[PDB]
DNA sequence: GCCAGCGTTGGC
DNA sequence: GCCAACGCTGGC
């Protein structure tokens, strides 16, 4: 359970995905995922990271979750 | 019963 | 006023 940030092969370059487990709560060891662009904005959920890229790129098949493509 | 999606806020 | 950190909840 430790913090994981660099870049996502699934997403475009400079893109990238990060893990934080959370340390406390009823949640504790769960595992929030999130994305930061190029520009380092922060991202947390495949909605909102859609209206970035959605255009830009197919994202009907990207498991936000995981970070990959679903094949 | 799980979890995507996001609401809430203590501590700054 | 912000936001990381956690809880809530609707849809499955």
């Amino acid at each position: 359970m430790e913090r994981k940030r660099w870049e996502c092969p699934a997403l475009p370059q400079g893109w990238e995905r990060e893990e934080v487990p959370r340390r406390s709560g009823l949640s504790a060891g769960h595992r929030d995922v999130f994305y930061y662009s190029p520009s380092g904005k922060k991202f947390r959920s495949k909605p909102q990271l859609a209206r970035y890229l959605g255009g830009s790129m197919d994202l009907s098949t990207f498991d936000f979750r995981t970070g990959k493509m679903l094949m």
